[PDB]
């Protein structure tokens, strides 16, 4: 009976294949240790934190947008349009916990992502694709994140 | 099918209370911004980690010696003595590739807790007194201490 946990760091801008895979039970988590929500203007999202399928499908695509305060998720296939968009308003709100630093967990429960932020659940996104997460990327207007220039993801595999 | 993010902040004597106590299926991952493997000897310990009970029972008990070079696995009951000790040898081979910070994460597995240094596993550890996780504690001597000041925990519940 054995769990496995996963660490890599992802500088804005760039992606990482996952050493373990991310299905059903498994969670992974985002860290920032910075927060700046007064950051300015994205073209248009100041952030995108990104779970990407074996094809560079993304199943889960958070961005934070706080020129339209709003956080939006998606998903799509590769080369496809983007999706149905789900969002909620105030971007700020949904981050008073911690000042200065942050976190962003995705439980992937099979039919559905449960994205909490800090301790907040933040949206139960039903999917609209299924499959194995393979790839996180994260993303930034530069000049305008969010978060850290590097954020630390955690995963925890092995789960089921 | 909803799970909870737990975050705390543990300076180094201090005890925390669960808000979600941790049982079998569920994780804590200890986060140190630090990690001085030239700080001791401790008294024996340069650093602990502790899961434990309302009743007070140290159900695991992760202790850090630089001087003995080893790691202790022990649980003991409120105001009784230790168990069977389990050592693991060479403490900085359990931080291999860990730089400038660390993470220990403990699987509540039932029969089991399985704990990883950051990547690593270092044990399965054969529960000495079970039941579920209520409560959280870092211990240090003087300023010998192989982690950050404060260590943030971070409990992930609700998961089987
Ligand atoms: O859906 C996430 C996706 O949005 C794109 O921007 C959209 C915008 O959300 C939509 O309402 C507008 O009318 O058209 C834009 C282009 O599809 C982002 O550019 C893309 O990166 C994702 O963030
Ligand atoms: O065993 C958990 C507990 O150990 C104590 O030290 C043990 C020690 O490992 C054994 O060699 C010793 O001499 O008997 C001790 C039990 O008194 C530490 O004092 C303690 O803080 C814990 O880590």
């Amino acid at each position: 009976t054995t769990s496995a946990v996963n660490i890599y760091n992802i500088s804005a801008g760039a992606s990482v294949d996952l050493a373990a895979p991310v299905t059903t039970g498994d969670i992974v988590t985002f860290f920032s240790s910075a927060l700046n929500l007064s950051a300015g203007a994205g073209s248009p999202n100041n952030t995108a934190l990104n779970l990407l399928s074996e094809n560079g499908a993304y199943l889960l695509h958070i961005a934070f947008r706080l020129q339209e305060n709003v956080i939006v998720f998606n998903s799509r296939q590769p080369n496809a349009p983007w999706l149905v968009e789900q969002r909620v308003s105030n971007v700020a709100n949904q981050f008073i916990g911690s000042g200065g630093k942050a976190m962003v967990t995705v439980f992937d429960h099979g039919d559905k992502y449960q994205v909490v932020i800090n301790e907040k659940t933040v949206i139960q996104y039903t999917k609209q694709i299924s499959g194995t997460t393979s790839s996180l990327s994260y993303n930034s207007t530069e000049g305008t994140s969010i978060f850290s220039t590097v954020v630390e993801a955690v995963t925890y595999t092995g789960l089921a």
